[PDB]
């Protein structure tokens, strides 16, 4: 749902780590982060706000995403790191990122999925390439 | 805040010393202030090493208090205070939990090094931490 | 450490010795001193219970011995008591004891200036407070 | 000790003269009554029944005690009515009593109870240290 984001998030991990001057709230071990219906999981999470403008940060290979869509659409992924921006409403998949739907699959270098906009996006370095397919 | 270099206050039901070994004690109602710090327990156990001083609290739950810079205080509570005023570093253990304006953390160590301020949580080996977020 | 084993030069306005007792009483303007103690009151009363015991008595009445190492206590209460046989003192006031570093006030403060093992106590209601500043 | 307040008083000077009802003794004088030695320079009685009262810089006063322990002093005059068994140091006063070491202005003492008072005039003070 839209306002997903408008959530208490909850961070369960092993260690915890807070940086008051500024803000840098870093996380590591089998780490868990959920907000509203997103669910995220990575090795370390770090989280700047800087007196504001919040960027969670996933780490780790792999580093799983999952969200539900407006419509009922169960939208999975993984990257080697996360980039979920509450300020715009972005998503930053890198490096080996792997996107999904119920229909349009993607796999490649760095996939750009925004929750307003409804769209995504793909890029990839010289020698690699990238991946779709369509629904039976 | 400069709390760091404040005079300590520790009031409560009774006190005990023993100036050769340099452990005070205080038992009943225990309310340690420094500055905007403020300790609640049931049981302090200040301690001299040296000449380097441990203040330790203890209660179910002992309670934690402090004004921030900015504002907005952080409350906590633990099964027992460790503050060193050597360092300027606290920490709470056995059933762990913080609270900042925005954010709250429970594990089952948490340290604070109130100078820098940097705070770090733990657990042990089969729990884990939790933390929430706002707005 | 040694203020105990020395004469004991009290001044005082009035006085009584009962000496069937002893039963020294001390009265008005009151200033005993011993080594370094200035146990000033408003009524001593010295006596030797069947090891000699003081009583000072006004509130405020003072005291202060200053220790083998340094060590300048202080204090003040409406009810003193000295035991000079185990070295052993007993404010009562409105008690407040000090010293060098941290300071202690309450209802009843004992001590063993024997090996400097203090105590201090509050009655049901009221509470002890301590400072301890650098 | 006890009892010397029943003795006879071996009243003793170098020359004395008796009235109708004060007697005056003087010179090395020696007023004594069991372990009792009021030493003086002008010893006078009357009637408030006599009472006895010295005078000298000083008048030495001494008691055997109980308990073996002696009783020195010394005053301008000493006052004694064994009406009541009763004594009186007064000026530069001073009941030595090793332990004990009053020394004041006007020292009052009771034989018979053991007891014993001091007393200053507002500008100077009693002074006692207990050994």
């Amino acid at each position: 749902v839209t306002g997903d984001t408008d959530q208490p998030i909850h961070i369960e991990s092993d260690q915890q780590s807070l940086d008051m001057q500024g803000n840098v709230v870093t996380f590591t071990g089998n780490v868990i982060v959920t907000q509203g219906t997103i669910k995220i999981n990575a090795d370390k999470v770090v989280v700047t706000r800087p007196g504001g403008k919040e960027v969670i940060d996933g780490y780790g290979k792999p580093a799983t995403f999952y969200q539900m869509q407006d419509n009922g659409k169960p939208v999975e992924g993984h990257a080697s790191q996360m980039h979920y921006e509450l300020a715009k409403d972005f998503v930053v998949l890198t490096g080996n990122a792997y996107l999904q739907q119920v229909d349009s699959n993607i796999k490649g270098d760095k996939i750009t999925y925004l929750v307003k906009e409804q769209k995504m996006q793909a890029f990839s370095d010289k020698g690699k390439r990238v991946t779709t397919v369509l629904v039976p």
